[PDB]
């Protein structure tokens, strides 16, 4: 139950603790910057407050204010006037406490304190020059295909699902691109419910009793259209179990001559089944590459009801510190309010969570041990518009807050999938 | 800005589709040189005489949230009765609908009409499935008002007594609508989960003759 393995290697969650037991706090009005210290006896004379302004993670001005803050008194610290963006997106403050002088605790340079606002925004409305080639659709009686260039997308008649992409003669996908509902149950979702005595009110219970692991994709519509410059495939499946529909889901998919592909994704859920721990789409990806980079909440691993702490910003890490290695396994290295993701050849953007790794959601829920994990051919992307709380109240009932779970009943959202 | 910004078109193009016309547009709601709002919309009319509508607005994360996100215009129908399934039978906003029910309403147009002795916003049904009226049916998931006001009258008239019926009927079809609040009157005091606030928003509609 530690914030720490037992080698004192930390959890995610040791650094959600930290930004929240912060002993400064921040408020924003215009230009002005107040600090208050919530030290009883204790002046600010180890402490230089670092701010940043970015623009999606391109530094636009930076600079230093040595604190210099009573216990529980204030400071106000004026921002100069900023240079004004160059191009459209959303401006971010960053501004974080460090400490100069190493202490018997602490290294030279260590950071006690953050904090983010969002400032100016400029929308985009300057529309892209419209390319100037077209996309070609071939039809037959199982596929729809698109044709670009090197590029080729295929979509399955039977099933109604993305099942490949080519980037010259090279196949992209190991299995093909479907909606997710489920996550490999976190202990929080499990409690203590065990085979030889079910607990019904635990999450992965009554996930289970709905039909949710293994709920069968019903095909309801799969179309094809020619529009002036794009490609538009429009399908709707059903998900059912013993004659109930828990989910359908409703796709448009709009490959136009850039390349770009803008998935549409509107979702129902049965108000009458348990709230779904996710609502996304995964696929097997065929490349293995060593980096993953992202503009959004990170770098470490975040959850809705847990991602305070994550900082928006340019993330770029190795794959292997994009799985959380919990000794049980379960869902894992999730990263939220993400803009734009890279890995390999792909790149995707819009606004969603996404955990990216070598391990199956089935994997993960099938194997008790971190130890007995293999990593699978290719890489398994989840990218997810929406993503329950992970809870943590207790650990042996149902902890999510109402407000982090998915209970809408209708849900979208929209990503574009490119080459880089 | 937000009461005296102008649509600029930024695209409208049609596509002939094999069962449908798809019309798709896109719009900037600009003041002095600030880009507010941005909507995005297709309208697919198929051979079942059904229209369509999806819309997906982006509102500038430092503008004020605005008070609505939503369709409106008016129509040349004045019919007698307004029939909905949604909350109701009484006006009610996100904030205050616990009283209202789910359920198959139909009142005389008056009745969609709040005489507040000082005009403004009005009548607003939520959580609406379906709305008749006349020959008209709009289905989805929405916010609705209905009357012989437009906002405009209602905005710039300060007494009831004064407000005269316009040609035909303004309707307003919201995706989304703030709070009214009411802890004070002297204070902002919509609560923050009532703000539209979410930056990038979605509703659809289907608009049909019945
Ligand atoms: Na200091
Ligand atoms: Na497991
Ligand atoms: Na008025």
């Amino acid at each position: 139950n530690g914030l720490v393995f037992a080698d004192r290697t930390p959890h995610p969650a040791l650094t959600e603790a930290k930004h929240q037991q912060q002993f400064f706090q921040f408020r924003l009005s215009g230009q002005t910057i107040e600090v208050t210290s919530e030290y009883l006896f204790r002046h600010s004379d180890n402490e230089l407050l670092h701010w940043m302004v970015a623009l999606d993670g391109k530094p636009l001005a930076s600079g230093e204010v040595p604190l210099d803050v009573a216990p529980q008194g204030k400071q106000l610290i004026e921002l100069p006037e900023l240079p004004q963006p160059e191009s459209a997106g959303q401006l971010w403050l960053t501004v974080r406490v460090v400490q100069p002088n190493a202490t018997a605790w602490s290294e030279a340079g260590h950071i006690s304190a953050w904090q983010q606002w969002r400032l100016a925004e400029n929308l985009s409305v300057t529309l892209p020059a419209a390319s100037h080639a077209i996309p070609h659709l071939t039809t037959s009686e199982m596929d729809f295909c698109i044709e670009l260039g090197n590029k080729r997308w295929q979509f399955n008649r039977q099933s109604g699902f993305l099942s490949q992409m080519w980037i010259g003669d090279k196949k992209q996908l190991l299995t093909p691109l479907r909606d997710q509902f489920t996550r490999a149950p976190l202990d929080n979702d499990i409690g203590v419910s065990e085979a030889t005595r079910i607990d019904p009110n635990a999450w992965v219970e009554r996930w289970k009793a709905a039909g949710h692991y293994q709920a069968e994709a019903a095909l309801l519509q799969c179309t094809a259209d020619t529009l002036a410059d794009a490609v538009l495939i429009t399908t709707a499946h059903a998900w059912q179990h013993q004659g109930k529909t828990l989910f359908i889901s409703r796709k448009t998919y709009r490959i136009d001559g850039s390349g770009q592909m803008a998935i549409t994704v509107d979702v129902e859920v049965a108000s009458d089944t348990p709230h779904p721990a996710r609502i996304g789409l995964n696929c097997q990806l065929a490349q293995v590459a060593e980096r993953v980079n992202w503009l959004g909440l990170g770098p470490q691993e975040n959850y809705p009801d847990r991602l305070t702490a994550a900082c928006f910003d340019r993330w770029d890490l190795p794959l292997s510190d994009m799985y959380t290695p919990y000794v049980f396994p379960s869902e894992n290295g999730l990263r939220c309010g993400t803009r734009e993701l890279n890995y390999g050849p792909h790149q995707w953007r819009g606004d969603f969570q996404f955990n990216i790794s070598r391990y199956s959601q089935q994997q993960l829920m099938e194997t008790s041990h971190r130890h007995l994990l293999h990593a699978e051919e290719g890489t398994w992307l989840n990218i997810d518009g929406f993503h329950m709380g992970i809870g943590g109240d207790d650990s042996w009932s149902p902890s999510v807050s109402a407000e982090f779970q998915l209970s809408a009943g209708r849900y979208h959202y929209q990503l574009v999938w490119c080459q880089k």
